[PDB]
């Protein structure tokens, strides 16, 4: 945030220098931020076998409002405060953050903008994620990072954040662009929603969908700003005005965050509730599905 606006992206280069000259530790701090869903690789246990050198694990079951129905939804200032300190992150350390997900970047935005919504700035993700680190043959270790404790102050910057309340005013302003990042088919209501029994696929009536899996190329890299910059304008999505990003669970809508912030925008904000908060609390007639239900 601040629109002297903190390099959101790092690259694997300048990662593997800052590795490898040892500059990992209270000034800068490496997450692996990787979750997938309940059935296919196991995060926690795929990070305590190979990690960047000093990474620590960023689980993102944990760090959650475990008390709410809804899917990863965040936790409180205290509960975040208090996780990230023990992580050895303090206010002035700077985060890199990655995930080992197959198209470069899944779960690393969420955690790039959870960092920001609690008023942290000095903040990246590495582009090329795990998956570039491993194919250019930089270090890995399965050993343990064990940091000091940090303090570290946590602020809820409000404004990168939506409730279902202030999406559901928004149906009778428009004074925010809605963007949906799911697959089409999800968005549409004619694939269905994964990992779940009775949620039906739609979506927000006067959401705008832009597949967040389009803002990467096949390698895994972001695409560069001139492109990201081009499809906003094809979906004419004005970068100049109130957007608020939403997927089903808050995750990869960071990715319409993350892929703003870098042609200039720094204040798109979250629904974190999602589709899946939506669905379970809004009148019907607030979303569309082709399957009609």
């Amino acid at each position: 945030v601040h629109q002297v606006l903190y390099r959101a992206l790092v690259s694997t280069k300048w990662l593997a220098e800052s590795v490898r000259a040892g500059k990992v530790g209270p000034g800068l701090r490496v997450l692996d931020a990787s979750w997938y869903s309940p059935g296919t690789r196991e995060a926690r246990k795929e990070y305590l076998e190979r990690h960047v050198p000093g990474a620590s694990f960023f689980d993102i079951e944990e760090c959650r409002d475990k008390a709410s129905p809804y899917e990863v939804m965040l936790p409180s200032e205290a509960g975040f405060a208090d996780y990230v300190g023990s992580l050895g992150i303090s206010n002035d350390t700077h985060v890199v953050v990655y995930d080992g997900d197959d198209l470069g970047s899944f779960y690393a935005p969420r955690v790039w903008w959870m960092f920001r919504v609690f008023g942290h700035r000095t903040v990246s993700v590495l582009n090329g994620g795990f998956r570039n680190w491993l194919k250019e043959g930089h270090p890995v270790t399965s050993e343990p990072s064990r940091p000091e404790p940090a303090i570290f102050k946590a602020t809820l910057n409000r404004s990168l954040l939506k409730t279902y309340e202030q999406v559901l005013e928004n149906l009778e302003s428009k004074r925010f662009q809605l963007v949906d990042s799911r697959a089409q088919g999800r968005y549409l209501g004619t694939q269905p929603e994964p990992d779940a029994v009775g949620l039906d696929s739609g979506h927000i009536r006067g959401s705008v969908n832009m597949p967040f899996m389009n803002f990467l190329t096949e390698d895994g890299f972001e695409k560069s700003p001139e492109e990201l910059r081009a499809m906003f304008e094809a979906k004419k999505v004005d970068l100049t005005k109130p957007l608020i990003a939403t997927c089903r669970k808050g995750v990869t809508a960071c990715h319409i965050a993350l892929a703003a912030y870098l042609c200039g925008k720094p204040d798109v904000a979250i629904y974190d509730g999602s589709w899946f908060e939506w669905f379970h609390r809004a009148p019907p007639e607030t979303w569309v599905s082709q399957g009609k239900g």
